[PDB]
């Protein structure tokens, strides 16, 4: 039994809601919060931004001293660092910006960085501004991950087309 509340589930594993990530790891505490980060670890916006504005910019502050040190992430390749205020770890995972024209069969490798988790509340990797199909990340995200992994869509319209659409 966990704390997740809410939810709707899709498979074994995966559980679905609208709600904002930010919001949701302030309340839940989750033991992995997961971060749609770049390479650079550069929260400037989405997900990314709005997590590291939660934290007053301790992850901004946190993830320069990480790249000054070890350099860029991979596409498709993850860090964990803290989770600050909002969860007990951070996993930064890097899904392909399609925007950036990274090869999208990339989002497999993304997501296979969760299975080193047993749980965690994450978004949905590559959709919002990287420009992936959210409906192709969610099938993606139940191929490919088998621990337990709650996703947290913040628009509703596009919630309820996620779940109306779901094979
Ligand atoms: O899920 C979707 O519809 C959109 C996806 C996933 N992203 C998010 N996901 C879950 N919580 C989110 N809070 C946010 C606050 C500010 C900006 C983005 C977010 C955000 C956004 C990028 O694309």
């Amino acid at each position: 039994v966990n704390s997740f509340s809410g939810y709707l589930k899709l498979t074994d594993n995966v559980y679905i809601k609208n709600a904002d990530i930010v919001e949701e790891a302030k309340k839940v505490k989750p033991t992995v919060v997961v971060n749609a980060a770049n390479v650079y670890l550069k929260h400037g916006g989405g997900v990314a931004g709005a997590l590291n504005k939660a934290t007053n910019n301790a992850m901004q502050v946190e993830s320069d001293d990480y790249i000054a040190t070890n350099g860029p992430l991979k596409v498709g390749g993850s860090c964990v660092l803290s989770g600050h205020n909002l969860a007990k770890h951070c996993l930064h995972v890097v899904g392909p910006n399609v925007n950036k024209g990274e090869d999208i069969q990339l989002l497999k490798s993304a997501y296979e960085n969760f299975n080193q988790h047993e749980v965690l509340l994450a978004p949905l990797l590559s959709a919002g501004i990287f420009g992936a199909d959210p409906i192709h990340s969610l099938r993606v995200c139940v191929d490919t991950v088998r621990t337990n992994v709650y996703l947290a869509v913040f628009d509703k319209n596009l919630y309820d087309k996620l779940v109306s659409s779901f094979l």
